[PDB]
This record gives structure tokens, sequence and C-alpha cells, in this order.
């Protein structure tokens, strides 16, 4: 499309817009994966501090994961993980007979990018064991769980297998640094089943949950003084209940019964859908204005859900105030530098086929502030730059922006003249005298028939 | 004055303005209780994700309780609540000889909308009780204190008495909401008393209290370790003093000294003061910018005071660091999903009779994200908008704005072009060749002789 | 140069720019304790309520501190400060035939203004105490640490001593204010030495260290329910470990191995470095767009530094999630009103002579709401401005601002057009049609040489 804008760029001019910066880092966030892979560039904020920007592209292969790969939770591997028995991974092998149902959710941490699971058919919600599990193994070993949210013991009935995906480059990096922001991420998914059996719906969708450093009130009554004269006076022990602060730890908003598919794509505009073999590309947008540096601060994970006792809602008695609703945090057994302000990204796909393959690549961009002695000193880069007004056209655009695109759809074609068109009526010019294209509002239909983009224009996709 | 923007359209346009939604919202924001009754619209932030707005209407007639409405809140009520005694409620009955003081607090809580309090006479400051009382009561519901802060038993000396207003309607939304937020509050009281007893001054004051989660240090003194040989050797009992974090609570900061009456209406500019008979109408305005989404988080709250002891202020010993400066923090007895950034209110009414009646009505606007399977999902409604310049006007006035306005004062004419005069320099547009008005400093004389609005223009209140 | 803006000014127009209290506050802030002494202004946010704007200065002749002056900080010293024995003392006294280090660490806190230590040699790290000291001198009290950061008795081996710097009159002001906000702060310190006795090299550099409240992990295995018979069966004990939250109290993240003056003029641009006689004059600037107000909240102050144990980042047995990783924070034993949001100072001053003199002055303006009865109360200012472009131009040039300045570099020729400059293409005017100054790359080669300023104009330094 060339010809469009060598002929429309002699009827207007253009006041104050991006520099060159600041469409470079717009275009490596909003699209982490596409060809903005050839350079990286910083947060435009002209921070003026030493940093050094590091990308992380990282390739697995899911597969139905053999006897080996799997690992019990539950009391009989507190010491060291065990081997899922054999006659417990019978159970699981029964669930090769039938189709199956991959669930990806990526919070905003660093260190695991995604959480993996894998159901014999959907489940009705996304549940969670009460107790912390044991050795939550990370790619490509497995942890398996009992059919209902609890953690599992050779012999029991599983339910679902589960591990996380761990970056131990990121790790290091992480251990030398003063400072760290996440610049962008993106997760593709490459769906690939063996020919004629090309079965499933992938639904995909981003949401933020902001999580926050919290505690949990425990109660546990232990006794407070007990007065002796060489055990023969023991009359009083005065035992007590007594309501405390658990340890601290970063919790996640997520409700458990809404992160069923039908859920995120009935409520959530964006939400992404489409036949499984289109594969899925999802880009994690942030949700905030800023991108504040944060220390590097590593505390263990949890995630919240519904509250079960009502509690002080209703009058209750003086004693009673201190439990309140009770409401229980489950622990995912993991620590990191979670990065708030990003949305958690969540990938559904059912009814794939038992021994498919789901070819997963990822990329993170980084921006750390070195440590001095540190490896992250020897390639450090000092030309920051400042444009807030790609910081005010990420603002406007985070809205608009799908959910999720097809695996394929790694090209776009309406990236450097969209800015143009949000500059049009910017509010920080007047008027911008823009001629890059009028707005129009756009109906993709990923899962068949056509599709529009932003412009009306259909995509070229066949085979 | 229709015939003003008739005839003075004529020499001036207008650049980037507002949009009718923002404009929508922002009536709905500044005048809640007004004629922007008709319709209803949320958050111009482009949000792109399925809301359903409700707007709650509520009267109550505050009145002085009969005896039965009365509740102790002291160790005799601490299984149920009790009736206030006669030989009590004769000293409650001793004020209705002379005239009393009302006290309307309103704090950013939701499902308990109001805190109200009737004092003998105007208190020194707005106390609290150390003990957390028993069964805080709801209208039409109320609980005595003593005649200084403490909860009160049958036979002790009555000071005040307390009831808070909840809301049902408001907490079976909220629970069953993946998130919320504040869109609008007001508050308006009529007050009306037995013609020829209307005396009485109002005066009302609304001020940013940011509380936020925190927990309280305690120090108790139990038992660790000890160690026997089936009670021949009891020897070391090993007890110590241990300081912790109390249960987690979100305190709200307002000081005691400073809510007294005076000192609100000599420390804020816009602390609005009348006649009692003129009753008041309180639009309560947020503190913040933006407006994100909280997911339903309900906690105890409590209440913060000034601390007592200096502790770490001046050089202390190792062992006593952790004591610090005693800060003690005071229980509500409540719990609620607090929604912080909006400013708290509060209302006091003193030398009203004894047996007026306060006709007050309040209307909340709050946005959900509907849980799909709730009754909320059945009201959805998927136009979301987008206007900034609405809010950075919304930015603009909350300064400008007084706190409150008489009850009859529910119409206003100065809105359309208000902020079209903020629009005039608005530095988002270099010049907006805006005809509006140009602004004139306003005298509210509230409690006698000539008012003033925000252009001159006397307010046309008789009789 | 009067001329140039003589001849200049008939060329072009000025939209909507700063006023005059904006640009008062402006050059109050960027520098604190320049001609701006004349007169105070408070920040332009149009607060519309009572305020009070207090200035403190204050004047402290650090030197070599005699032996009374010292104090011990390890056991013997914990009912009372004691005395530094002379036998302890000599080996403080070995220092004198050396050079030694002065170290000046200023965190946003306002009773405790910096933080001041020396060394007989620069440290590797900026260290801290275990266990909480006892008795933290306040100047000119000194307090006493081993060679390695440990606490200090009588006959150990210093490495170095310590001392705060109180302003009690911030004290009795903040004692008595319902709010508060940091309107500025400035340090100098103007080093003098014996003469032919010049060596010595300052750095200084100021940082966003953003603390915030948090508990830390304390596990401690008391003892919970044992059952007796009046001392014949106590078989039962019930004693378990148990992880709780310590007291609540901010923590600043500060880096123990990053504070070291390579470490800083390495990895920060504006890090200022020059000969030590010239002395310095750091400007605190804030990190933050706002400024809102704080309500007096003192609490203990700690320190955090890199964690030790790895914890839950690998796969962890379930009892042992709640140690994660093993993260210490360090008492200073001390407490204060912090207020975040300001740029973290540290100042490095080795090789200075053992008896040098350093003449160190403070100037920190606040801006209170009184509470009436108070003495704040008698000192009110009821003329409130806002000015946000002001504050833009504030956000615009925090990051090219550098971070000190030579001690006699207290005038300025480059702040009413250097403004004039940022509003040229500042977004907010789409052409302001400014003639101040084209931006010119500065390169302040403070050590020596030609120094260049944001224009290229020469400073006229000799004597």
């Amino acid at each position: 499309s060339r010809i469009t804008r060598r002929v429309v760029s002699n009827l207007a001019r253009r006041p104050l817009t991006i520099t060159t910066a600041g469409l470079a880092w717009l275009r490596q966030y909003l699209n982490p994966m596409g060809p903005s892979t050839s350079s990286v560039s910083g947060f435009p904020d002209g921070s003026a501090v030493t940093t050094c920007i590091a990308d992380y592209t990282n390739t697995f292969n899911i597969s139905f994961p053999p006897r080996e790969a799997i690992y019990c939770t539950g009391s009989n591997s507190d010491e060291k993980p065990v081997m899922l028995d054999a006659a417990t991974y019978a159970k699981i092998d029964a669930w090769t007979k039938s189709d199956i149902t991959l669930c990806i959710l990526a919070l905003p941490m660093l260190r695991n990018v995604v959480m993996i699971r894998l159901y014999a058919s959907t489940p009705t919600a996304f549940t969670l064991s009460e107790g912390v599990p044991n050795f939550v193994q990370r790619f490509p070993n497995w942890s398996a769980f009992t059919t209902e949210g609890k953690v599992l013991n050779n012999g029991d009935s599983p339910g679902y297998i589960q591990s996380f995906v761990y970056l131990p480059n990121v790790d290091k990096h992480l251990s030398a640094a003063r400072g760290f922001r996440l610049l962008s991420r993106g997760l593709t998914g490459i769906y690939t089943a063996p020919s004629l059996e090309t079965q499933g719906f992938v639904t995909a969708c981003q949401y933020l949950a902001e999580g926050a450093l919290q505690t949990q009130t425990v109660g546990n009554d232990f006794v407070q003084s007990v007065e002796v004269n060489a055990d023969k006076t023991v009359k009083n022990v005065n035992g007590k209940r007594l309501h405390y602060s658990g340890p601290p730890k970063f919790v996640f908003p997520l409700e458990g019964d809404n992160c069923a598919p039908s859920s995120l794509v009935e409520t959530y505009h964006q939400a992404y859908q489409a036949r499984a073999v289109d594969g899925f590309y999802m880009p994690i947008l942030s949700s905030s204005r800023d991108n504040p540096f944060i220390s590097p601060k590593p505390q263990p994970i949890a995630v919240f859900n519904r509250w079960y006792y009502r509690g002080c809602l209703d009058p209750v008695p003086a004693s009673k105030v201190a439990d309140g609703p009770s409401q229980y945090y489950y622990d995912l057994n993991v620590a990191d530098d979670v990065a708030p302000l990003y949305n958690t990204g969540v990938v559904w796909m059912e009814g794939i086929s038992s021994k498919f393959s789901l070819k997963l690549k990822t990329r993170t961009v980084i921006q750390y502030i070195p440590t001095s002695g540190s490896v992250l000193a020897n390639f450090t880069r000092h030309e920051p730059t400042y444009d807030q007004v790609a910081l005010d056209a990420a603002d406007r655009i985070r809205n608009m922006m799908p959910h999720a695109y097809p695996a394929a759809y790694n090209d776009w074609g309406w990236l450097g003249d969209l800015l143009d068109s949000t500059l049009s009526m910017l509010p920080g010019i007047g008027t911008a005298y823009r001629f890059a294209k009028p707005l129009i509002k756009p109906a993709w239909n990923w899962l068949g028939g056509k599709v529009s983009d932003f412009f009306g224009n259909p995509v070229s996709r066949d085979g």
C-alpha cells in the first residue's frame, strides 16, 4: 500500500509527533514477536541511567508426557519428588483414548513465564489445591493432582497435571540487577497434530489481575503462660486463641469460576477465539501509563478465590471480628519477581487430540539497571530517550487492540499509520492535520468467514 | 439564559472537546442527585469490557429513637444484642429537654454508606471506643456508648448513640461481581422540626482520608519451649515477649480532635455551612485522576488517631525498638469493600431540636463487571466509550467546587458552559476559542445575605 | 545576558505559560538554596485548604569527634549509652595518622535529615548491623560499630562511627499537623582542611529508593497446647514451628554492594564528582508527578539488602514454603514520618584529611495543614494557586538536571529561560513560538578542565 501515502503525502503536514525510538519501543511492545526482533529499544521515559536491555526467546515442545515426567505432589513426595506409579499412570493414560484440554495461564511472573495444565475434559472452573503442593515441577517435568483440586499420592484418581515453564537466564540476570521493568512479553503456540485429526477450539484472553503483597489471618490457639514450682502446681496454663498475620505473600486476584472458556469469551469483547489448528499468538499488554523500575523482590505467589464465611458483614460478637470473612489464599509453591500492571493472560484449547504437539515460543524483553561487577555491566547502553506522545499512543491503543491473533499472523500492515490516526485527534495537538486513515470499526471473525481489520481491508489468509 | 449562547455562538468555533457520554458521566459525578437521574453512564475510559451500571437510591427517617431501638455494646451484650435498660434509657431521655448534635460521617465504604451519631451536646472531638464493640447495629437499630468513648453496659452513663446505614442490595450485587468502581455518591438531608422550633447550625465538609491495608504491632509474651520428663523436671519454661503483626485491616486516617465543626469550617475553604433548616446536599468527589476496577475485597475497617508513646523518635535500647511509637487503631467492627480515592465526608448539625426528623436520601452509582451466571449478567451493556478531556475537566473542577449545597439546590445553571470555560485555557488545546464565560471568583454566603455563584449571578432562593 | 532577550523579544509571542507562583515554586524546588531564600511558595495544585509553609535552615560542623562524643552500641550499652573506652578509642585515634572516608546518606526522612559515617578507609559496601543497635545517637553524639557491620562493645575493633542529624523543630511541627508534604530539600557541604592538606575526592549521586510498609516473616516454634491434671499427666506439649509476620515497618530498598563510590559514578550519568575542596551542593529531586499530603505517620525504618536463601525459587516441600527466600531487613533503630517519592541521596568523600572540617548546611521546605489550636495555625496562608504547566515542566526537567553541583555554585543563569525552552516543544502547546534557546548537550567536567552548561556558555569559576 505504498502508493496510498505516496499520493496523500502532499495534502497536509505534521506537528510534533513520535520519534523513531518511541516508535521502535511501541512496535516491540504491541507486536513483540513480529519484525521487531531485529532491534530492541528501551522504555521512552528518559531514565538517564545506565540500562541494559535483554531479550529472551524460548521454545518448548508440549506433548502428552510419558510416565517418567510426572510427579506426585502429596505427602508421599515431601522429601524428594516421586515417580507417578504405573497403576496411577494407567488412569492418566486412559485420557489417550479421548481428547483433552490444555490450559496455559501466564501471570506477570518473570522466572516462571507460564503455567501449563492438562485436563481429561474441560473443567468447570480453574481450581487449586487447598494445601500447598510438594515440589512443583518445571517443564519438562509435570506434577499430577487429584480429580478435584487436591494434592495427589500414588493410587489416587488424577484429574489434571501441571508444569511451570522456568527461564534460568532470567533468574541469573535478575540476581544481578538493581532494578528491572518488563518491556514486553509475547506467547505463541503453533499447534500440530497428526493429519486427519485437527479438531479443537482455542480461546485466548488477557485481563488485569492486580495482585499485591498481603497476609492471611491465622488463628492457632497457642498457650501463653504456665506457672510451676518444679512439677507440683501446674494448675493454670492460660492458653487462648490468637489471630495474627501469616507470612506476607504476593496475592493474585483471579476468580476460579470465571476462568472457564465460555465465561471469558462471553465477558470480554476482544477475547480471541478460533479453531485450534490456527494456533495462537498473545502479546501481553501493560495496564498502566507508566512503567517504573522495580528492585528484584522475590516472594511466594498465592491466588485468591471467593471467600466462604460471611463473617463481619452481618452483626457479629466482639470476639469473632478477627475471623471476619474467611478468605483463603492458595499457594502456587513458587516465588518470582512479579511485575504487576501487566495483564494476566489465559489460553484454553479444548478437544485437542491426545497425542498433539504444541510448539510454544516466548519472547520476553526486560530492561535492567546493572550492578557493576556483574555480567550485565558489560552490555550496557547509555543513549536513553524520552518521547511521551508514544506513551500517550500506548495508552490510547491498549483498549482497541484484540487480545490475541492467529499464530501465522505475525506480520501487520497498520502500525506506522494507526499511530498517525491516533495522532489525528490526539488531544495533545488541537489539529494534527493527519491524513493517515479514518478509524473504522473492525470485526475479527477468526473462527471462519471474512475478517475485517481496523480499516476494512481483508487479510490474505489461505493455503 | 438561552439568549446568551444564542447570540454569542457566532463569534468563535470549537476544537476537540467532550463527547455527550463524557458530559453525561461528568454531570452524574459532579451532581449525582440533580436532573441526571434520568440516565446513567459509565466511567469514560474505554474499558472494552462487559459492565453493568447500578444506581441505588435510599431514604431514611432519622429521628430520636425509642427505647427498643437502642442496644448495649459492652460485655453484657456479647452473645446477643441487649435492649437498653429503662434506667439507662432515662439518661438518654434526659437529652429530650435540651437540643442535641447529629454527626454524619460518610467513609468511602459501599455496604455501610454512612455512620450516624447523636450527642447530647457538641463533642470536643470525634472519639471512638478502645475495645471493639459488640454487635454494631444498623439503622433503625442504634448502639449506645458511654460519656467518653467506651463501650456501654446497662447502668452506665451514656454519651452518644450510633448506627450505621446498611444497603443490602449493594451487598448482594457485590457478592457476584469480578470487580467494581464507585462511579458517584451523593447524600442529601432535608431537616424538619415542629414549626417555631427551627434552631440549629449545619456544617458539612469532605476531605481525602486515604486509608490502606495495614497491621498493628502486638506483643503478648507467650511461652516458647518447656521440657519435661513426665512431671519431674519442668525447670525451664522459656517464655519471652514477642512483637508480631496483628490481623491485617483497612485503616482510615482521620484525626479525632480535627473533626470538630469549628476545625473543619476554619481549615477548609469550601466547607459549607448554613442554618440547619436549609438542609444539606453533599456530592462526594473523587480525589484521583483515574478510577480502576477493584475486585470485591472485604476486610475489617479501623480508624487511626494520634499516637501516644514517642518510642523510637528519641534514642532507645535495642530491645524496645519493636514497640516504637505506640499507635493504636480503633475498630469499627464492620467490614466493607472500601473504595479509596473518594473523599470522606462529614456533616455536623448542632443545636437541632430533640424531636427533629431528618429525611435523608442517598444515591450511589456503581459500575460492575458481572460474573456470568449471576443476576448482574442479565442487565449488561457493551457500548463503552473513551473521552479523556472529560477526565481532565474532572481533574480541573474538583478543587473549585464547594463541598456541599443547600438541600433545595438540586438544580444548577452552569454545568454545560463551565466545562467550556475550563476548555478555554485547557492546556490540551493551545487556543480553544471558547466564548462561554470568563471565570469569576465566587462567594457563597449560605448562612445569610447575598450569594454569588461562579459567574456573579444571584441565586433565586425564597419562599 | 540581558541584551539577549532585550533584542529577541520582538520576534515571537507566548501562549499559555507558567504563572509567577508556579515559577517561584519550581525555582525553590530545583535550586532550594539559591536566591530563592527570599520567599517561599507552596505546591501549585490548588489544594484550596489552609496551609502553612515552613522552611528549616540548619548548620553543623562535622569534625573528627573527641572521645566523649562516641558511644558503644552493643549489649554493654542497653540501659543507657556508654562512653567509648579509652583503650577502644585508641583504635579510632589510630585513624588520625592516615586519611579517612566520609559517607553522607540522606533518605527521604524528615526528622532525621541525613546519616553520617566515618570509615578509616573506603568500604567495599555500605553495610549494616544484623542486630538492632542500642541508642542510635544524634549529632554531635556518634555511635561506633565493629570492623564489619556488627554492634560494638568496649574492647572490640571499630570499623566506622555513625551519627544521624536530628531537627527538633520539624518534630515539634509534625506533631501538630493534619498532613504535610516535603516541598523541597537541599544539602550543602563546604569542606575545609588546614592549608597544604587539600586531598580528597567527592562523589555525589541521588536515586529513587521507593520504600514501603512491609513486614518480615518470623518463625519461633512456640508451644501451642499442653494438658495437665495437677502435674501428673503432662505427656503432650504440642509445640510446633509457626511462621508469622513481624511488626510492620517502612523498608527502604538500597543494595549494600552498590553504594560504593565507583558503582554510583559508573552507573549514573549525572552522578556528580569533583575534588573534595570544591565542596558539594545536592538538591533532592522528587520522583513523581504529583505530591499528595501525608498525615504524620511515624514507624520504624529498615533497609533491605540482597536475600540469602533461594527458598521457593526451586521446587521445595510444602512445609518450607513459609520460609521462602530468606530476606533480612536491617534496623536503623529510628522512626520518622518518611516521605517517599523523593530520591535518596548519597555523598562519598574519600581521602579527606583526618582533622578536616565539613561545614554542612541543610534547607528543608515543608507545607503543613495545621491543626487549629497549634502554633502552626497562627502562621497560615490562604491564597493557594494552580499552575500545572509548571508541574509538567518539573516532570520534564527532572531527568536532565545533574545530581549535584559544587558548593560555590549556588547561583544560576538559566532558570527563567530553560523553562521557556521546555515550553517551546512542550506537547501541551502545539507551537509555543518560543525564542529562548535551542537545547544543547552539556558536558560537566567538574573535576577539571572546561565545563559546558546547558547552552555551551563556560562558567566563571576562579579564585
